[PDB]
């Protein structure tokens, strides 16, 4: 297909003085933007939830829940500490077929209620990125909406590409 073009990494900023300790915990996906997200009319996004636990060596193990088909999805990441304190690479990255980059890199936070992060992978060779806001809990101010939005037109994404997933209780309390 087509995709809208990852942006340069210089339009991406980096969190000052990143706390790797305050970042862990649940964080609820409370908006998605990418080039390969789309709004859907008929079976809406659902909210999904992800754990960042610290490894005694300072990697990310990362777990994500979804609730799909009638049960909870569980999938499980490593990040890994990369160039500066609040990017990462994907550990192991051998054992995922057809990724040859992956990136994450922590925008902002105010680490008790909500961060963005940005992500980019190489995958069968077509470059995708998304952005995550994350919320402590389910819903944030609609100034963080904004401004979430604001930051995805930034980086080229039309309206279209950005959703907020729906409130759930099933797999992600
Ligand atoms: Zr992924």
């Amino acid at each position: 297909s087509d995709l809208i073009p990852a942006p340069p990494l210089s339009k991406v900023p980096l969190q000052q003085n990143f706390q790797d300790n305050q970042f862990q915990g649940k964080w609820y996906v409370v908006g998605l933007a990418g080039n390969a997200i789309l709004r859907e009319d008929k079976d809406p996004q659902k909210m999904y939830a992800t754990i960042y636990e610290l490894k005694e060596d300072k990697s990310y193990n990362v777990t994500s829940v979804l609730f799909r088909k009638k049960k909870c999805d569980y999938w499980i990441r490593t990040f890994v500490p990369g160039s500066q304190p609040g990017e990462f690479t994907l550990g192991n990255i051998k054992s995922y077929p057809g990724l040859t980059s992956y990136l994450v890199r922590v925008v902002s936070t105010n680490y008790n209620q909500h961060a963005m992060v940005f992500f980019k992978k190489v995958s069968q060779n077509r470059e995708y990125f998304k952005i995550t806001l994350y919320g402590r809990t389910k819903e944030l101010t609609s100034e963080l909406k904004e401004n979430f939005i604001r930051f995805s037109k930034s980086l080229g994404l039309p309206e279209n590409h950005i959703v907020f997933p729906v409130p759930i209780d099933q797999c992600i309390d």
